[PDB]
């Protein structure tokens, strides 16, 4: 997934 801030969220399927 991405990652910005030292935050996740997962939008896709890595």
């Amino acid at each position: 997934w991405k990652t910005i801030k030292g935050k996740t969220w997962r939008t896709k399927q890595c």
